[PDB]
């Protein structure tokens, strides 16, 4: 079993990319592809609330995010590792060490508190993090607050990616994405083989 | 102004106890009687999930309660204490420590913690603990009664490693005693500004 999760700014083409390397993975490995909330009714639930919320408190929208995260991993993650498959699963912790910790102040430290409540020693074996520049992402996404804001999310992955840098692989995604599709295949077949 | 939290466990007489302390400072004060969600609107949206739900995975829970806990505190705490209003807080912080860090297991260092990234240090001025017995509590099946016991040893650990905001209070007694020896202490606060 395996449980490897994808990161990356919005216009990194990561979910172009885990769609392909899924297809590619599928036809040699027992996986699923999966994302939060992924169908679990109370993630769902909380989802809703997540996105009809008007300026609603970032550590309030954190903890739904890690509550959203707990019952996607307990309903199907788990599960699915128990039953020996490789799980892929588009955004995990690093999303919101990123976005709520990162880009949106909470602080990386506290938002790591949080989330290891969540999950509960579940840190995934690999991550590809998709590693896009900041003007590469605006071209492939296309106000300045939103421009400062996907350059703050950019430079949260840098920090988290330096202090853990053994859980992580760094994948170029300035390059075309049948070469970022190829690399990230790579990476994952690379772990998966020596196991 | 002062944030003022009751607690404790089922048969400590602690609605009964809030509604007649507060008929009694609000002829001196700006109080007003609150509980979490308390009409928040993302909070009342949060208590449907945790009710109208099924075998919700206990971290899930303690996550939900935390998450309700921080919009009623922002929403509603806050902007009334900036008003110089006394807020009496039905529950807490210490409710999630005794119920989801003690009783259910989850462990109490690890719910204080995601609690402390709720709350962002806004901790009770006081919190009057309505000190019931688990026999006398009870009269006021099996798996309940262990669970009613646990919810008491999980205040009983608070208490033992906190004493500065902390005031017990004998809920053995009559509820009119109860009554009193609560007022009395939030006046000794109050008073003491
Ligand atoms: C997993 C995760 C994602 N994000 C971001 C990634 C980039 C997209 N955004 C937006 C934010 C909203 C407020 C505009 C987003 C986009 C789509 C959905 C969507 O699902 O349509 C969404 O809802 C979710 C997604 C995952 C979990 C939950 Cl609870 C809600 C969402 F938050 C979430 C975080 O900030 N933190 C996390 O832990
Ligand atoms: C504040 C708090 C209370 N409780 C308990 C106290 C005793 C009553 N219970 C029940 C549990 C449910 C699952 C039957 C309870 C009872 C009534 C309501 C009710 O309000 O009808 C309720 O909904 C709430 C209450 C507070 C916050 C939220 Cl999110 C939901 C609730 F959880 C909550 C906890 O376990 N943790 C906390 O942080």
């Amino acid at each position: 079993s395996a449980f490897i999760t994808f990161e990356g700014p919005e216009g990194s083409g990561k979910t172009t990319v885990i769609n392909e390397v899924y297809h590619r993975l599928v036809k040699d490995y027992d996986v699923i592809m999966t994302r939060e909330p992924g169908g679990v009714p109370t993630g769902e639930e909380i989802r809703k609330i997540v996105l009809e919320g008007n300026d609603m408190d970032i550590r309030t929208e954190a903890m739904l995010f890690a509550a959203s995260r707990r019952e996607h991993l307990v309903l199907k993650v788990i599960p699915a590792l128990k039953e020996g498959k490789v799980v892929l699963c588009d955004r995990y912790i690093d999303s919101s060490l990123a976005y709520q910790g990162y880009a949106r102040g909470i602080g990386v430290e506290e938002v790591r508190a949080l989330n290891e409540f969540a999950i509960n020693g579940l840190y995934p074996d690999l991550t590809i993090y998709l590693n896009v520049s900041a003007e590469v992402g605006r071209e492939r996404i296309i106000d300045q607050e939103d421009l400062k804001f996907h350059e703050k999310v950019i430079e949260g992955y840098q920090e988290i990616i330096h202090n853990e840098s053994q859980r992580f692989k760094s994948v170029n995604a300035d390059q075309p994405l049948e070469n970022v599709v190829e690399d990230t295949y790579q990476t994952i077949i690379k772990y998966l083989e020596k196991i």
